[PDB]
DNA sequence: GCAAACGTTTGC
DNA sequence: GCAAACGTTT
């Protein structure tokens, strides 16, 4: 674990080693940009906007990508809904249910699965407001999925609009999966990945990790 | 000539 | 009244 400076909230930035490479320029972008942002209230807040980068990538060969933070109540994990009352991670848990078959769980955190990193796009939003913080994580959101693409084996992407040209963004060949936004192809979707993962001789997820109990 | 942008459906 | 996907558009 290492840590840098920021002009503005939250000023210390604390990040796993993997994300080294990456960060003298995050900062240059987050001095940029930060000054407008903090102007919005958030999702998450601020002192959460960066704690995936605590993650290590190393360990980690699936990318489960949303384009940004929930609406209200962000935490600053992706996708996770502590309460259990977000409607994204709890189709998610239907979906991985049905291909699991475990039926009797309380929770589920695409957090604690081995192998995998949840991850938002971009980094925040304006509360209540979806994608409103598009502008100011643009070149952030790019530098980091890169990186996140040099280390995973397969993307999984969220959202057939939004990430219907993610490609773009990509300076590899890197296996994409565009699934939709949760809102029984889903089901398909986490599957192929560990065909996928399999036929590229690595191991599968084990997406029953994710739930809790 | 697609990859855009707009509008419509319908799902939350 | 929203947000996403889809079907025609330029």
């Amino acid at each position: 674990m290492n840590s840098v400076t920021v002009s503005h909230a939250p000023y210390t930035i604390t990040y796993h080693n993997d994300w080294e490479p990456v960060m003298s320029q995050l900062v240059e972008f987050y001095n940029e940009v930060a000054s407008w942002l903090l102007r919005d209230e958030t999702s998450p807040i601020p002192d959460k906007f960066f704690i995936q980068l605590k993650q290590p990538l190393r360990n980690k060969r699936v990318c489960v990508c949303g384009i940004d933070p929930y609406p209200k109540d962000g935490t600053g994990v992706p996708f996770e809904s502590p309460n259990f009352t977000k409607k994204s991670i709890k189709e998610i848990a239907s979906s991985i249910s049905r291909l699991t078959g475990v039926i009797d769980y309380k929770g589920y955190n695409l957090n604690i699965i081995d192998g995998v990193i949840p991850w938002n796009y971009y980094l925040s939003c304006k509360l209540g407001e979806t994608k409103s913080h598009a502008i100011y994580w643009d070149k952030i959101s790019k530098l980091l999925l890169q990186h996140i693409t040099k280390h995973v084996s397969v993307l999984y992407c969220l959202g057939k609009t939004d990430f219907s040209n993610i490609r773009a963004k990509l300076e590899s060949p890197v296996t994409t999966i565009v699934g939709y936004h949760p809102a029984f192809e889903k089901d398909r979707s986490f599957e192929i990945i560990n065909v996928l993962l399999e036929l590229d001789n690595k191991a599968p997820i084990n997406w029953a990790q994710g739930f809790i109990y």
